[PDB]
C-alpha cells in the first residue's frame, strides 16, 4: 500500500491516477495486467531501476527498498487495475 510508498519515496515521483515523473501506477496495472510473474518483474524494475519503458527519463535503482516490500509495492501496483 501507499504508507509503503510514501515510506519508500515512490509516491512523489508516481501518483496513482497520473503521470508525475515516472507513470501512473494504475497505467503501470494495465500495461502489464497479463504479463506472468509481472509482480516479480515489476519487484525487479523497482529494485535494479528502469529505463526507456515509458520515457527518457530513467528510474534510478531503489537500493533502499527490500526485496519483501518492493513485492508488496509491486504486488499493491498490480491491484490498482
Ligand atoms: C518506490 C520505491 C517506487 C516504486 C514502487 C516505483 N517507482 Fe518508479 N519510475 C520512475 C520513472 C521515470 C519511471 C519510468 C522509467 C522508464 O521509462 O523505464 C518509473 C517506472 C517505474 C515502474 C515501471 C517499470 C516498468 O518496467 O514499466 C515501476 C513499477 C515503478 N516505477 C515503481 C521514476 C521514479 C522516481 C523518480 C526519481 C522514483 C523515486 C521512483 N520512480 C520510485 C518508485
Amino acid at each position: 500500500d501507499a504508507d509503503l510508498a510514501k515510506k519508500n519515496n515512490c509516491i512523489a515521483c508516481h501518483q496513482v491516477e497520473t503521470k508525475v515523473v515516472g507513470p501512473a501506477l494504475k497505467d503501470i496495472a494495465a500495461k502489464y495486467a497479463d504479463k506472468d510473474d509481472a509482480a516479480t518483474y515489476l519487484a525487479g524494475k523497482i529494485k535494479g531501476g528502469s529505463s526507456g519503458v515509458w520515457g527518457q527519463i530513467p528510474m534510478p535503482p531503489n537500493v533502499n527498498v527490500s526485496d519483501a516490500d518492493a513485492k508488496a509495492l509491486a504486488d499493491w501496483i498490480l491491484t490498482l487495475k
